[PDB]
């Protein structure tokens, strides 16, 4: 009964059938995670890195996190570290997790970044200064309905849906909440005048994103192996539309703005990503989901492996025939499709 729910939540028997791509390279300079990433229309890619998550491996617990930038229009894109400026943020404790971008009517680019300084959660709002390759911190957002934020999707400069992957803030309590299988994780709509729960009762809600026309919201429920599709309404509420099931732990969801396809980074075996073992490291798996509203969504494994190259894939996105894949605490891979 408990064996058994544990073995299925954590997919503890799963081994990964490989699925290769013609030409993949490790992104040089990423060795401490690349948990989330987001690619602008112009090919600039933001990557958050250095996440320290309780119970989870990290190779440099003393180094603070960073937001990296890659220009994917380059033949061999090199990463650089974005300089964060401003006096409203303590960088010494920057511990970045999910991110999302919003482009205003004036073409100002805002970056929203989930941050875990100590045990806590905030969402930091930055303005991207392209010529300078820097991030100007604008605002720290925190809220009782954002106790344990995993990812967000922005729908304005300080308006977003956020997944909380746990109900509790304290990591000792979170650990009990997860192992007891309470499924109290929930999703919050945040805006300046109006903050509310929009969906609830998830077993580790994680990735979240939105269709390019703004009518559907997708939420990954990691330990249930589901992605939930909701209709999103003009008053910002969500209503359940459908649920897809997978044989893998789904992490972050990227949405291709031309087709609306989902690109999902996934953990084939949960035991390996939650209990790190250098000799038995977590693998990587990327799904593409097409026609997600149709009667049978088309799901393809685009890339899959056991960890000998890339460990703990959480996120994948595409840009002009290339695929960039990030991980919780390891490296990043850039691939021809
Ligand atoms: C809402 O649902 C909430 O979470 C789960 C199921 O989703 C319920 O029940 C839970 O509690 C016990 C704790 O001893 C667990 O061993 C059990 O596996 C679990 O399902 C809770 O009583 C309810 O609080
Ligand atoms: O976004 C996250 C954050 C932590 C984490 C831990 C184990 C597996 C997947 C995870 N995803
Ligand atoms: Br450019
Ligand atoms: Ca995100
Ligand atoms: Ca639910
Ligand atoms: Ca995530
Ligand atoms: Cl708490
Ligand atoms: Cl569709």
């Amino acid at each position: 009964r408990q064996k058994s729910s544990f073995q299925t939540r954590f997919n503890v028997h799963r081994e990964v059938t490989p699925v290769e791509l013609p030409n993949c390279n490790l992104v040089k300079g990423i060795d401490n995670g690349s948990e989330d990433l987001e690619i602008l229309p112009n090919g600039l890619a933001f990557i958050s890195s250095g996440l320290k998550y309780p119970g989870i491996m990290s190779f440099d617990p003393d180094k603070s996190g960073k937001i990296l930038l890659m220009d994917l229009n380059e033949k061999e894109p090199a990463v650089s570290e974005l300089e964060i400026i401003g006096n409203t943020l303590d960088i010494s404790s920057f511990n970045p997790h999910g991110i999302s971008t919003f482009i205003d009517d004036d073409n100002t680019v805002y970056l929203l970044v989930v941050n875990h300084p100590g045990s806590s959660s905030t969402v930091e709002v930055f303005k991207f200064q392209e010529e300078e390759k820097s991030l100007l911190h604008l605002k720290t957002i925190r809220h009782k309905l954002l106790p344990s934020v995993n990812d967000i999707v922005a729908v304005g400069p300080e308006h977003f849906y956020a997944t909380n992957d746990h109900y509790f803030i304290d990591p000792y309590l979170k650990s009990w909440e997860m192992h007891l299988g309470l499924a109290w994780s929930f999703v919050t709509y945040y805006s300046p005048n109006d903050v509310r729960v929009v969906a609830e009762g998830f077993d580790f809600a994680n990735g979240i994103n939105i269709s390019p026309d703004g009518k559907y919201v997708y939420i990954a429920e990691l330990l249930a192996h589901k992605i939930h599709v909701y209709e999103k309404h003009a008053n910002w509420t969500l209503t359940p539309l459908r649920v897809l099931s997978f044989d893998t732990l789904v992490d972050n969801i990227s949405v291709d703005p031309v087709t609306g396809d989902l690109w999902v980074g996934c953990h084939p075996n949960g035991m390996r990503i939650f209990f790190y073992d250098a000799e038995n490291p977590p693998g990587s798996e990327v799904l593409r989901i097409q026609d997600i509203l149709s009667e049978e969504p088309k799901v393809t494994v685009v890339y899959a492996e056991n960890g000998t190259v890339l460990q703990g894939s959480t996120v994948a996105a595409v840009y002009k025939g290339k695929l960039l894949i990030g991980t919780v605490f390891h490296k990043a891979l850039y691939c021809d499709l």
